[PDB]
């Protein structure tokens, strides 16, 4: 069937996963182990849940889905003893409902997204936190919230911020973010990013793939910043950095990438050129203010599939992308297959790195272990028949000496 | 004179010294310290020096110069009054003389090359000791030497090793250590890059950068590591990475850039190819083992200016650059003038930064102090008279919530 | 009305045409004439025809349009007093006898579309050539066919070629573009194999090399060969590069790239593609156990060996525009025909190249629409 | 022996060179030939001659060579038996004298520089056309005298245009390798301003975006600035661009490209550089209070406002090459001698291209030296 062969096609490239499966499935080191997980349901994500399911876990999913697809991904998941609760998810309070439903099954371990399962069980479903032995998190979003659960002193768990990663710097993130936040642009407008000025809030590693793709179709682009280091790293791409109260002046689309609240204001969007369009590729539809859209307009329609028009006091109307909620996973392409397949390694490791080591961790958010990174090198190197040096005796000496 | 020109070239394009001049030099707030310096001695190092004694420092410097060149620059430099000791200095007992002569001055803080000068106070020349408050270092190799004295538990004096910085993947070292590395191998041999194979030992912040130049000039590049890590980014950059003494069959030039010692054996030197080419970008002259060069060659001739053959057992003829001592830094174009900028005020607010804590520090080596860096990209950004956003009180407490 | 507010979305996005409504509705120097058009029917070549309208033209349109998708554009034009003959034009005798009806109406000026109604009007409705005055042709089909009525002597009106502008561009680029679109594979860290190495495979080559894989080039010509050599890649035969690619490119304009040795030694999943429909299939199609659609435009065929290869776009070119690129390439068509309305008389019935006074006057209006100023030359100058 | 040291270095690497002498060193098939070179003289030309000399040759070279520092290979060139005239060719008139003792010598074939050698052959010393045979011209000056020599019935004996061929390519990328090596500065992050969009300065606006500049790009042809809108550059009037430019690059081919406003109107310390003798300089020398050289390469011009510019390479193109490289067009040059010694008697008294068999032959050879096979067309193909 369909949800088949979308897996069937991600499985052929995702030589890590495989290799996992292939090391530790007769073993089945999670047996006797649930692990609760938050994503965005899609042929990758499933291919994560079947190799946890390989290894011996029970895996119970929630899929912030609102796009309302890969229905079909669900039911080649649930035919294969796997538990998923995506469909309906646009509405917040049915995503919110298929949380809890996660948390009903009582796991062993969370692969979360946002920090979104974690922060309710340290919220609101407290009773969790008995047989809740780790979390992986992946998202700066994230680990920003667990972090806060930590500095106030109301983590209960240790957390992996899988983020980390050395690894993260090996990819350009313009191929994967930045590609499919524009093709999400380019499918929903119709409208030529060349020779446009687009504006970038934020300039961390999403903010700069958006960006320097933008450069790439032949976009001005300009960035907005609050910290003073990604703005000169902004300026020494060839981007023109200025406040966002000037950027809005002459932006014809303005990203929000920053994993913060109201980037734009009301006096900034009332400064928008008429035919604006705005899209969110941060993690929670805050960064552009919907709620302050719908205060001000005048006027609100669906110009087209995924894009409301909004017509303000001074006459002007501007479009918002997908109701402010992130722009670019809708269609299943947010990275190619072998960088997810990194990633989700990284992932892997880290819940069994947490199995191994919880008793003796402390309630924090832990950096991914280097040992991890390095296990995943080792073994991509393998998978691509890549032989490489080992140091001598002589050079271990030579590199713990000040000579 | 000639000297006073090269130094009045860089003093345009500094504007971060200039900058810091500008705010210090009438408080003077290093009066009555001393700093000794370890360098190159050029025209920008130069204004490192003239910018410490505006801010009041009596400087005294060592350069390693074996090139033997910018007597011009060290005359300019005695005529404001700051201690030079760079001539005869290929000659290594020299160059540690005159590293002897700035200990001689006693001073209170050490802008370091490789922690020659820190060494050698912990080691020959302990009495020093009493009066060193803290030492600044910007090279890899530098700080691994003075982490082994932390390890060993003989450092004596908080160190700052600057190339923590934020800011060294600000700029694409291809254009730096990769453009000079091979303009000096263009100047000594006159030979084509393009469609050559070129073998780079080691992938860190140095050995990339070399790697992309030379793909910029179209040589077939291999790269050998040891850290799987670096091994996987340089794949995922395109390049072919293979043990060294698979590499060495193929190569026509080999360049070492990992901060180890022998990174070629006697076995690897005897599979190269007849006429290969080698070239060392490392701190010190062991990566490629000139002693073994000198040990296994039936012949040894000068082939032309910077260039040795030496002529092997099995009747080939291998040729090294410049005695196997750093190649790209003789012609004082080894990075441009607005990255040493920033370099240089780093190194002087970590000066400063010494100055007013060292009291309070532990002798270790630390990473440079967040603060530094934001210090000097808030300057950088004033200097461009660029304008950022500042986070609301909101956006404070957001950042600081799990919402 | 979704087929208006599909109209009314280009028009916020069509500033040219705006412009050229603002510039000529009042004059209406199409009042009097009727344009016939074939065109692919969607919201922003429903606003070509409404600018031509607006004009003073009576605007008579085919739809070539095999889904009815756009029925509702269609019916959005109708209510503007447009016609529109479009429905059921996935039927090959429908679309013709809509070309039929186009020509019924007698027009004055042509927007053709492969040339279609203009060779109608020359071999089987010569009537219409009484009234015929000029064509306007933008497809490379249109004016390959156009030129070659010409070179018959049988051309009796005067002809332009839309396409022959100095804006003609709309790469390396388009091509990884679309195969990334097609696999959602990573290309850094592959061995890519491109078959070819003129200016085509040349910039695949390229573009490969800057999104980070190892480049191979095969080619025939040596000169070509060293070239590649001192851009930097491997060369190698093909029997030897097929061993080891991720990716296989044929951008070399050969028949038969690939033997059926060649795809026996591929590794499973290699993915091939075209950047003629001989390049690499019917070689395919002979040797697979199996043929299925893996992915939307990516073939699986499964070989005598167990081993699997993927084909994108059954072959064809694997490297249709935004709303501010067809306002372009619309302004450049409506001055075309205004040239024509201006100067047919004068004109000897060729095609003829489209003329530089209507590049530059585009150009400057794009110009002055963005806000861009730019340099004039002196005297001494020049 | 100094002079020997150097050409033994070079001799290392020139594989072709060392092929052909493999080749042809027995058969000699120069042999009783004189061939006349005026070439700029130092270990790689000197190659050249040793080579010709291996096959048969009786050389005899004069050397444009301003300066003493290559007379030890010269003197090595004459101890194996090859005549050399170079010494104190610093003086017009001495280079003259020795173009006459090569003529001197009644060359059958010449390799010449900027046509000298056959100019004079056939104006002054019309005697050496009774035996001369053939000429070789590499320089593009050389081919623009002997293509005009020509077009006024006056030449007499075939030439090769060796720099016609395939190969040719010996950018942007080379326009700003020469910035940042002459003024050691940093691209990215400055305002670079480039006048003229054709495909020069198209060039060096993509390469300094990509060294992470932010570029402007000035024009007076309204579809060359959608051009370079298009490609994500700022336009704007000179005028206004350089009031924030740190760099000024001319790719644009007019006369005073800056007025003296808007000279006064940059920033202190931009730099200017030319990639004409009359883009940018007599404006600047004219208007600077003082002129003064900054560092190799860049003069600094100190204006009225108190402010100080400066100029790359006084003004000449920005944008001497390796030893492999001048292998392969020594290796073209020979074969283009050989060629003409084959063929002269079949020729007329024009300039010829380089005959592609030639272009063909060295490509093989290079991808042969370095072990690289590719593939042949099929039967079939094709
Ligand atoms: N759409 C997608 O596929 C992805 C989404 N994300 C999400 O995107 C957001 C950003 O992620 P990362 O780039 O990893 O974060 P990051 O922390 O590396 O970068 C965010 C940047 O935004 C800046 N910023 C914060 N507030 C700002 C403001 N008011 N104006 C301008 N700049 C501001 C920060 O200084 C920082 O440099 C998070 O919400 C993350 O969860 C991240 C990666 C992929
Ligand atoms: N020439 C110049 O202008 C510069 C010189 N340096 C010097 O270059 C050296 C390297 O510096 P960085 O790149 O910052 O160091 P790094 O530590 O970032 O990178 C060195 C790399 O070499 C690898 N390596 C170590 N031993 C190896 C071996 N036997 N074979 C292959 N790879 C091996 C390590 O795994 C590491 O990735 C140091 O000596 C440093 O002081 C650094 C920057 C500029
Ligand atoms: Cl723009
Ligand atoms: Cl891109
Ligand atoms: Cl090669
Ligand atoms: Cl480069």
């Amino acid at each position: 069937n369909t949800g088949e062969m979308k897996i069937n096609w991600v499985s052929r490239y995702m030589p890590l996963l495989n290799k996992i499966a292939e090391e530790y499935s007769r073993e089945k080191p999670l047996s006797g182990f649930t692990v609760g997980m938050s994503i965005h349901l899609e042929a990758k994500t499933a291919y994560l849940a079947i190799t946890l399911s390989k290894l011996g876990a029970k895996v119970v999913i929630t899929g912030s889905n609102p796009l309302s697809t890969q229905d079909d991904v669900a039911e080649a998941l649930r035919s294969k003893g796997i538990t998923v609760y995506a469909r309906r998810t646009h509405d917040e309070s049915i995503y919110r409902e298929n949380l809890m439903k996660v948390l009903d099954e009582r796991p062993d371990f969370i692969i979360d997204d946002g920090g979104d399962l974690t922060v309710i069980s340290h919220t609101e479903r407290e009773e969790v936190l008995e047989n809740l032995k780790g979390v992986s998190e992946e998202t700066t979003t994230g680990v920003r919230r667990l972090k806060a659960l930590e500095e106030t002193g109301k983590l209960r768990v240790p957390v992996i911020a899988v983020n980390d990663s050395k690894m993260k710097y090996l990819f350009d993130n313009r191929y994967g973010t930045g590609q499919s936040t524009w093709d999400a642009i380019m499918r929903n407008t119709n409208l030529l990013v060349a020779g446009k000025n687009v504006v970038v809030a934020g300039y961390g590693w999403c903010g700069r793939g958006i960006a320097l793709r933008a450069a790439g179709l032949g976009a001005r682009v300009i960035v907005t910043e609050v910290d003073p280091v990604k703005a000169v790293e902004a300026i020494m791409d060839g981007f023109t950095v200025m406040p966002m109260k000037e950027a809005v002046k002459i932006a014809d689309f303005v990203i929000t990438a920053s994993g913060n609240t109201d980037v734009l204001s009301k006096e900034d969007i009332l400064s928008l050129k008429d035919g604006a369009v705005l899209a969110n590729a941060g993690h929670f539809n805050v960064e552009i203010p919907v709620r302050v859209l719908e205060e001000i307009a005048v006027e609100k329609f669906e110009a087209r599939p995924n894009v409301t028009g909004y017509t303000l006091e001074n006459g002007k109307t501007v479009f918002l992308l997908a109701e402010g909620r992130l722009v670019n996973l809708a269609a299943g392409d947010g990275h190619p297959v072998e960088i997810m397949d990194l990633s989700f390694a990284l992932q892997i490791f880290a819940v069994l790195y947490l199995l191994e080591n919880h008793r003796k961790m402390s309630p924090k958010v832990y950096m991914l272990p280097d040992e991890i990174d390095e296990r995943v090198a080792r073994m991509k190197l393998d998978s691509l028949g890549v032989k490489i040096d080992e140091l001598t005796e002589k050079q271990r000496r030579y590199l713990r000496s000040w000579q």
